[PDB]
């Protein structure tokens, strides 16, 4: 009764199914940064845990209508999941119905283009059609754009949502498959982090371009109010500033990196 | 009643203004961080008064006294009631204090004047010729001192020693040091700073290799405060809303000096 569930998204290279995954069994089936982060967490707080994908493979998202809560965020609303250790970016809305660690990763929305591209840079992009660009049809990448009071970001915001061809991809491979065949005539909006992993992989054809538009973090969640909160939260700052935190990333990004 | 804000006099942070001595209360200030507090008082419903700290400290706690110094030491023996100012969030802080998600993100760097044959950390660590070192007190300094690491060891070990005290007591000393080393001086501070320097004349200073580390500064109130949730929460909302980039820009580039 004291094992933590863990609610977690398949998402490169924070979990991932190992090549023999079906010869494996419990969280031995996955690999990645987040699984690794998840083994130094338990270590620091003292508690078995199972990973577990979350259902509806959203990250966490609230209806206007309903105000019911999807994805991994809904897991610890719902009491369906204990804890959650994946790329979940710290925000308002979820900030209000679930506890967040500090960062354990710092990031922002980045621009994603074909190598060998003109550079673009978001202010580029908002003044123009010729060249389309989007982002993931949900997450707190296209939430950025509905939200902000930024005239250049609403700007873009009322192109993308207008964009009769529709300018939203349902998942990272989608918007990465539509730059790198689009020569140039689409720009794909992700979070810095995925778009400098894309960077380090083959075919090694798409590049980050420009600053990004923001700094957030991804945070570890907890249900609200629950005790194992802090302790969470003060294991990922030992674990950043022991410089832990930095060697998986290199591990996981650059070590086995394919693009030079 | 009047929140007491606790702060430190530090570029483009906080800062009074040239003529200051013709005004008051809280209008005798500006920066970075001014802004901030008048966006985080509103979005809290709060009135408030800007206090520089007494001691001129960020906050540590002495190992032999057991006692916090700094805006820590303000915030956790109640002499103010929120902390706003570029305080780095750490470990051993947040075990005394509350602190609001960050409302910026940044990592240890390096400093040097342009021409300087060094490109990072490493280098500087493998050599002496160009001496290098941190603000004699902060985060910064706790990094090198309390590091584990090989290559900030030895970085430590040659900076406690170093004849010519490498240590400076302040920013625009450590910037001035470097301007004035003819290359032989590179400073090692939080990248944010270091983007500020490079943005002001004579524009010969220059951020050169990846930062050190990556945290954040966040927004500090006594632990168990009933203001914590309160502040998060608009910290959160000022930067999705995009005003705190907005001052960043409106501090860092719109005022800068080096085109
Ligand atoms: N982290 C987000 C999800 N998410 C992920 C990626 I990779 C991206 O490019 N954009 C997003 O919104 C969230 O928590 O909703
Ligand atoms: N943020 C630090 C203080 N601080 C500030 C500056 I500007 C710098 O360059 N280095 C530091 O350690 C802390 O919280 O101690």
């Amino acid at each position: 009764n004291k094992t933590v569930v863990v609610t977690t998204i398949l998402e490169s290279p924070y979990v991932m199914m190992k090549k023999n995954h079906e010869m494996l069994e419990g969280n031995e089936r996955y690999e990645g940064y987040c699984v690794d982060l998840a083994a130094e967490i338990a270590k620091h707080c003292g508690f078995k845990y199972k990973l577990t994908i979350v259902g509806d493979g959203k990250y966490g998202a609230r209806d206007a209508d309903t105000k019911i809560w999807n994805g991994m965020v809904g897991e610890l609303v719902y009491g369906k999941a204990d804890i959650a250790i994946a790329p979940l970016t710290i925000t308002l809305v979820r900030e209000e119905v679930i506890d967040f660690s500090k960062p354990f990763m710092s990031l922002g929305i980045s621009i994603m283009i074909k190598k060998g591209t003109p550079i673009e840079s978001a202010e580029d992009l908002s003044k123009q059609t010729e060249i389309a660009y989007g982002t993931l049809d949900s997450g707190s990448t296209k939430e950025f754009f509905r939200r902000s009071k930024i005239a250049v970001f609403d700007k873009m915001w009322t192109y993308m949502r207008s964009a009769e061809p529709s300018v939203f991809v349902r998942t990272t491979a989608e918007g990465v498959a539509r730059v790198r065949k689009s020569k140039g005539k689409y720009a794909y909006l992700l979070e810095s982090t995925m778009n400098e992993y894309i960077e380090q992989r083959k075919p090694c054809d798409t590049m980050k371009v420009g600053g990004n538009l923001d700094s957030k973090g991804y945070g570890i969640a907890t249900p609200k109010g629950s005790s194992l909160g802090n302790a969470v939260n003060l294991a990922v700052l030992k674990l950043n500033e022991q410089g832990l935190l930095d060697k998986l990333k290199n591990k996981w990004w650059y070590d086995k990196g394919e693009c030079g």
